């Protein structure tokens, strides 16, 4: 069931001068659209609702940990906290870090939480558990976002982010407070309308989280698609290219979306 009906990804990661790799899985049939899939690629911001997850999945244990009050001062204020800089002089609580964190890649609240969870190897961990063999996080913000052609590090492939991102959100990864509380921080995400969500249709319900490293065009989404009538759709678009100043393209990734919802069958 993997590529029944062939798509133009080559020519359009030819046109963008570089490379684009997706998964996307029709979880009613288990139908799959893949293309350079198993390739690594790097996370970039989309690291931050893979670490939403995991202090939800932590939350499960800890009553009281998505209510708790966190403060910080400037020094945690790096560039792009459009939401932590307005909370700087009362804090935020988990919750509120977590949300700011996926919907707005707040980047001074994924690094207050990236420690709660014992940093990068914590939050590898956490994937581990879920049992995605893939995934690696491996710095702090800022660096991590490098996307050094050949480094592994804080990278993973576009196929182990849509089984990860299938677990938690329809899967049993998650008790089912908590998998609804991740569908509904993604749901509200502001950053990825010029991506998979240009290519669905406005009745249809969808959830995503984006990544942009600045760098190499290496830029991504991911999203879980409620198309009306059927079952839900997971997808991964991931893009790199071979020079450092290469730009990124939001078009580009809507339109490698597009062709995956194609392959699977969706009208749109
Ligand atoms: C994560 O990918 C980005 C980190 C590295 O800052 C973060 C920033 C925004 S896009 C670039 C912001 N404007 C000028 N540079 C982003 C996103 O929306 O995915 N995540």
């Amino acid at each position: 069931l993997t590529n029944l009906v062939a798509e133009p990804f080559a020519k359009l990661e030819q046109d963008f001068g570089g490379s684009i790799g997706v998964y996307a899985m029709d979880t009613g049939s288990g139908a799959t659209v893949s293309y350079r899939a198993e390739e690594r690629f790097p996370l970039c911001s989309s690291f931050k609702g893979f670490l939403a997850a995991a202090v939800l999945a932590r939350s499960q244990q800890q009553a009281g940990l998505l209510d708790t009050p966190i403060r910080y001062g400037k020094n945690a204020l790096v560039p792009w906290s459009p939401i932590s800089e307005k909370y700087l002089t009362t804090g935020m609580t988990v919750a509120e870090l977590s949300a700011a964190a996926v919907q707005y890649s707040d980047n001074a609240a994924a690094n207050l939480l990236l420690k709660e969870l014992g940093g990068p190897a914590g939050l590898t961990a956490f994937m581990r558990s879920i049992g995605d063999t893939t995934f690696r996080l491996d710095r702090w913000q800022l660096e991590l976002n490098s996307a050094i052609p050949g480094d592994a590090r804080d990278t993973s492939s576009p196929r182990a982010v849509t089984e990860s991102l299938q677990k938690l959100t329809l899967g049993s990864a998650l008790a089912a407070p908590q998998r609804q509380q991740f569908v509904d921080w993604l749901k509200g995400n502001t950053t990825g309308n010029h991506r998979i969500r240009a290519a669905v249709p406005a009745d249809w319900a969808v959830g995503d989280k984006t990544g942009t490293c600045g760098v190499y065009g290496t830029a991504n989404d991911y999203a879980v698609v409620w198309p009306t009538g059927r079952a839900p759709i997971v997808l991964a678009v991931y893009t790199r290219a071979p020079n450092k100043d290469d730009k990124h393209s939001e078009a580009v990734i809507a339109a490698a979306a597009r062709l995956a919802l194609e392959g699977l069958g969706v009208n749109g």
